[PDB]
């Protein structure tokens, strides 16, 4: 609930704390009581979502995944403070961990029939295949890249799925709010084949485009009554 | 309550500045939190009439799906900024909305009886008949036009709906102050023909206006005694 | 009280405004924000004398109705700039909420016993019945001038009404005071017969100044002790 | 006690809101729901007098009685508007009902021995006839003007009974402040044979007149010592 | 207490109001509710002494009997407006009522040994005895005077009894501050006697004189160490 | 404190106003209203410096004993003009009241150690011994005169106990300005003795006189040092 | 603890007060009622210690010993007013009692190893010695005298107690600051010599003199390190 | 925010006072008290900043480093007062302070994207190498040298980097506003070649002005649309 | 925490004004009032610091700490005045005090990495090594001297302690930044050699500027990279 999430907020937001004084005083004591402290947040996060996905509450659900996305954006700002390989490590697992997570609150969706809160999950899961990008540019890793082609499949196989549900209710417009976000997701893996040159970006993005098309005016056959 | 309000109108006041920041700047980091607040604000206002229309207070109703309105306004002077259409088939979805409600106050007034609060109600729909309209003349799209024709006939069988109860309550001005309402719907429908030029328009124009010529002086045999 | 009333004479006096700018202007904008700013008026001047026919407080109730009689003269300063009948014909039900409403406070002075405060609203009253006149006149319409014999003939009852208390309070002058009030009636009734020529106008204005005749010196009997 | 007469109040002072927004709006679904929330208020007044009776609490069962007379008051402001038979019909019971019970706390006061609070009770029935007055001529039903020389005779008993109390005590003074209360009894009996002309009215008001001279200085004969 | 007393002085200062409107109105429901509020000044005022004498707060018990006589006062001045003899009547009990109180007073003195809270307590029951003169005198009542002589020989048994403290504490000046008191009530006696001519006024009037005489330079028998 | 006594010197400075405007009109309603206002200061006066003699704040401890003598100055100033004896022997008990207080400040001063404020004090006291003198000149009373020997050597008993402060905390000068204090108090007893000729007063102001002589360069005995 | 002081202090606050009324009013009704409420205080004043000497909190003990020597001082101020030997023979037994008391608090410091918290405890013992010169030099008697020896000499002997502690502690200050405290035994024996004018005085007072010499710079052999 | 910064402009302002009257007065009490004064507003500017970094307010901070800068120059004109080498060593602590933090400010508009609040922060790490120039010629020290190179080549690696973000906006302007932000470094170090002669200096400065050609008709390329 | 502090800044700032008033006064009432109020500052400052030192709370103890030494002044302003060796004896205790606290911070700063916050510690042992001067030189005595040079060299163990840190952490300017601090110490103690003539102080004196050489341009080995 609320007060719950202000407890994990507050691990959060203790921990840029801990990072800017790490910055400012170059301390490598704080760096370790920040990321230790971040991995909390990321550990009481799961805790509150697992208990709203129990209950029907997605709007709770998504107010902490949110939560657990600033963390990978927090454990990504002390990667390039220290450097190391163990903070940089840990972000993308709570990286795949809020990918894994924001599925599993769309499938709390499909069974309440909530298209607006199916989609806010796959913008999630986009906003992480857009962090590992930057992860994965930044440090120049490859076993990022490697993950955020994984998500943003993970994510365009979701987009149809969202799509399932708006032709099973007859909202023709929810389904227009998915069919463009498979744009979105078009965009992203061909953004992973300009950068990072290989066949298989260009590949899976060109899979996605058409499935894209394969989304037509085959959306406009609901609205004709 | 007037509290839970102004938390509204301050997501709403939060986002025209996001807005115009993102006009000058040029900035689309802004947008994508603007959109992403207008929609709180328009999630917000349902939670505040839900709980008014559980309570006989519909003037507080009124005062939500009017912010839902503002914000439909909102996100059209999105989508001219960005271009996009992920913002502008949001419009369209808080536009029915915001008529889909206006409706659930109308059923609240006949079982309290209460003509002047019924037909504030039908006002909204009509502002939200015209609204669908600089949506469908700016953007030139199609399915705003489907739906501005939806929504403008579902008022005139409102209007008529609110003129059964002056006629039941005995109060024969306010069913004047409604006939000259469909007087209001038939000059619209008739704008629907004019730009978007078919049958469609023409015809269900027409076929209200003969409506409003059936709200003959049947009106005036009532204040006879 | 006195603060909420100032809000009210604020909601009025921006109302004028919005007027002349819009003579100035010709902008119909305005109006629609100016007809739709002063029904706010007609409908927050009812909140306060509600509060005030609660307590005993008839001195507040009548700088209400003061201001609903304000806010009719306002609307019919717009009919005649727009020429619409959606704006007139709120007149005529301010008009009617305001004689309503003075004979609501009548009914408190009779409890109360205060003759000099049960007479003001009865000029009130005639200042409803002399503005329909002004309705009927200026537009021609009909249905004021149903409605001025109505609310002529509802004053001219409660003169007699208000009679019944000075001759129970032992103060012979208020009921001069109100004896010569109900020629000032008379006097109107006629001027619906001069104009809009009928029988009815002038039958009911011969019988109310049967009426006044009643009203003889039967008020003279009293203050011989 | 106190907050439990707070409730009683405040179910009164909500029945005056619903009765003057019903004389405004015209409405009957408000009557309806003021009439029913009336009979609430003359239904908890008595469970609170009820619990007083048993304790020795007669200053809060008189505030009390004083709640169940403005409701017979308010259930007669009722029927002038509606001009029902079944809410004027009501307040003749909750009027019996308020004489019924201001008898049973003057019992209470013999017994702890308070003419100073069993004196109070008596001018309680007369605010009940003279009541009863205002439903008779009003309306001019027949059926109170039965009671009201019912309960103004079942007051004139009481007067005697008070003044055996007083002349019990050595307490000359509430003798003479109840000795005058006849005359207030035999004055009311009066203007119940100058209106509804008849002989029972002038003979039951001449043999309290009687009574009244049957208090004689026989009060005078206890303070000689 | 202070806030206790604020309530009865506001009650108080809310009487006179409703008596001058009606003096200047003539009306008789204020009067009835001026009347009726007096009473519970006199009423609520007990209840604060009531607390207070069990207390050894007699500082605030004369502030307390100070009020009861202002209500005393006033309820005379009602009824030369009415001409009443229910309120002359309930004044008569609120002067014995200040009196029967001030004697409870010096009472509380006496075990806590204070002189100069035992000697303003006699003058509040001087106040009294002069204060039924002038209910006497302008009505010509005859069983006020009969109480004037009641109450004014209920002090001067006192101011012997005030005397009998100063003599056993060696406070010599209390006693002269007493003597002299004794003055002041053989003065009023005479009062008594010179209008309502008769010889228990001359005769009580001459007892006390020689009381007077009685409390000799006995007293400046104790100053001589 | 400053504030509580400003309340003091409000209600002595509202009472020659009600001594002023007596001389003027001579009326005795208002003097009644002074003396009976005076007292009041006299016993809130007392009600400050009680507070002030537990803290340990004699410098408005003084500011209190200077208010109660000017109230005595005040009772005199009625006793003239009354003539009443019950005015002039209530001058004399707040006249003994500050000086019973004067030497309780004293006290205050000894565990403390300030002989400037110890000082002051005696000069208290010898303002009171010289106005009990203009109360025994004027009227020629004597119970005065008796007070005033008692008052006056209750301060040379002082003078004495000051100066063994002085030579305890060696400051030679307030023992030089106390010894020639006592000087005033020998003059003064003198005075005793030339008006109200006797023995006593020459016998008491002689054994003052030769406790000044007791009081030689005794004192210059400490500042050789 | 805390909560449970301030009862003592209000005890002891609500003492003087009842102290100074009887001074200014001369009320014995008062200081029985004062000196029988000092001895409450002087009563749950070992309440508290009792539980904080089980307890280590000595810092609780001194701020209960400090309250018992200011009721000391307090049922002096009473004896001076009344001159009764019951209240000064009080105060010896809680002068006595606050002796018997530091001592104990000094004995658990002992185990605890505080010496600056043994130090304040003889500070205490020497009031206490200080203090029955003021009964004992006032008064005139006998039986302080006797005690004021044995608790001054029952000071010296602990001073040297605490000297065994410093010395055990290598703590060499506080010795100097309980050496330098011998002195101030040694010359308050002296005191009770040159008042009091006998040879036990001047022997016993010279026996600590030596015992004063014996702690020589023995402490000053200690911080040679 | 703004009332912090002005507790800080205080604490700056209140520095430079305590040096003028310490170079008036010579005293070294006021440096001493000057350098310890500025300090802590040295101190208390990153608890300012440090806030600011958290919320998304980069105005502020620029605020508070401007701040931090005018105490490093402070603290250089106390080091030309004294000639110490602990106040010049705590100004190169506060001047690599300031840069440390205006690169954390340039990190918070890279995530805003604010190119014109990047741009403000280099100017702020320039006025940092152009000031420690200023301690190196003056003291001639060499350890401030190595600094001016270091904080130095740590803006010409940031003003590549706000070109990143004007090439990826598409603000052509700012980088041309960037890009002759790169002649004022290579202009400056090689500053630090003329004086301090060495290789490096010329070096590293030859090293930047390739940098600036670098970034040639590159930014031109942009604005070709 | 904050208002923990200022209730002990209101204990030391009560305790100057007892001082002024007793240097003006002469009276030894005060001093040993103030003596013993700042004995409670100097307690009730270790109960704060005490607090702080189990959180890391640094900024808290210095501003503790800095309390301490302003008693340790204070106490050393008294014994001037008296003459008195039981307060300069309490000033050497809590300037042992202050020390050995100061040390206690140190220690807290080792763990948690603050250099910055470890120098000032250094500096307030410094601040006492230089007052046990100002004691030792005014009053004349030794046993300040031995431990001025025991606080003194207290301190040079700790520079060279705080430099282990500065070259763990690479923070090259805090090094120097403490290494001229040694020089203030050699300083110093160069000061009890010329005052205090003796071979201690020049030889101890002699191993510390050898240790200053020893903190030689070792620091320069460090920022080489």
């Amino acid at each position: 609930p609320e007060d719950e999430l202000k407890r994990v907020e507050k691990l959060v937001k203790e921990a840029e704390a801990l990072l800017i004084v790490a910055k400012i005083k170059g301390s490598k004591r704080d760096l370790e009581k920040a990321l230790r402290t971040a991995e909390e947040a990321a550990r009481e996060a799961v805790k509150v979502l697992v208990q709203a996905l129990l209950e029907g509450d997605p709007e709770v659900a998504l107010r902490a995944v949110e939560l657990v996305v600033r963390v990978a954006e927090l454990l990504l700002r002390i990667a390039k403070e220290s450097g190391s390989r163990e903070a940089l490590l840990r972000a993308l697992i709570v990286a795949e961990e809020a990918a894994k997570l924001a599925k599993m609150v769309l499938e709390l969706a499909e069974k309440q029939g909530d298209p607006e809160v199916a989609l806010r999950a796959v913008e999630l899961v986009v906003r992480v295949a857009e962090l590992l990008l930057r992860i994965a540019k930044e440090s120049g890793s490859e076993e990022a890249l490697e993950r955020a082609l994984r998500v943003a499949e993970e994510a365009a196989r979701l987009a149809k799925r969202v799509l399932e549900l708006a032709e099973e209710q007859g909202d023709p417009l929810v389904a227009k709010m998915a069919v463009e976000l498979v744009k979105r997701v078009a965009e992203l893996l061909e953004r992973i084949a300009r950068e990072s040159g290989s066949e298989e970006a260009k590949e899976r993005a060109e899979r996605v485009r058409e499935e894209a098309r394969e989304l037509q005016e085959r959306v406009k056959e609901l609205r004709e009554r």
